[PDB]
């Protein structure tokens, strides 16, 4: 500072260096913030049951996208970060986890509102499930359901059984391909949680208090 020179300049690097970094960054906000949020919140929004690829499909694209922002996949060798890069590792995780959360709050939210078939709306694959109509009479000298209720529920559990197969075998950021760059084991975790095991004794009660 004493002939007033060379601190402006290293001052004027620093910034350039920030100025790079901040750029760096405004790109990971881009990049990240948003196309895969939206994409989470289609996943979260796509009712599994009946609605009147393409995400998957996404998610394999933003996978590939992010690595196109110089990410560390693998540590860096002569930094050797091997600490630091599962961090960002394990947030993917948490997001992927919410991925996964998404599909499993959808799919919770309709085996809570099965009761309610004639409100909402089936998709082509699901055309003979909708507020099903089923023939009665004298089955036997006895009123019953002509196709045997417990019959329908398993064609209401086969529904749910395509759904839940077609869930389960999924191409998300981690299953990128057949499950190649990670397992489909939360798929098969989520099958036995709560909101599909527990379920199933919360559907086949209000199915025998409608036989009730």
């Amino acid at each position: 500072t004493w002939t007033s020179m060379n601190i402006e300049s290293y001052l004027y690097y620093v910034h350039q260096g920030l100025k790079k970094l901040e750029q760096l960054i405004i790109n990971v906000n881009d990049i990240i913030e948003n196309r895969i949020e939206n994409n989470l919140k289609t996943v979260s929004k796509v009712v599994l049951v009946h609605l009147p690829n393409v995400e998957v499909e996404r998610a394999v694209d933003d996978l590939l996208q992010t690595i196109m922002l110089y990410p560390l996949d693998p540590h860096v060798d002569p930094v050797l970060p091997e600490e630091t890069k599962r961090i960002k590792r394990y947030y993917f995780w948490y997001f992927y986890q919410a991925l996964l959360n998404s599909t499993q709050n959808s799919l919770n939210a309709m085996k809570y509102r099965v009761c309610g078939k004639k409100i909402p709306g089936a998709n082509t694959l699901q055309n003979l499930k909708p507020f099903f109509q089923v023939e009665v009479q004298l089955n036997g000298d006895k009123v019953t359901l002509n196709p045997s209720l417990q019959e329908i529920q398993k064609s209401i559990n086969r529904a749910a059984t395509a759904v839940l197969r077609c869930s389960k075998h999924l191409y998300n950021w981690d299953q990128q391909n057949k499950d190649s760059t990670d397992k489909a084991t939360f798929y098969d975790m989520i099958a036995c949680d709560k909101e599909i095991v527990k379920v199933i004794l919360l559907l086949t009660g209000s199915i025998q208090g409608t036989k009730n």
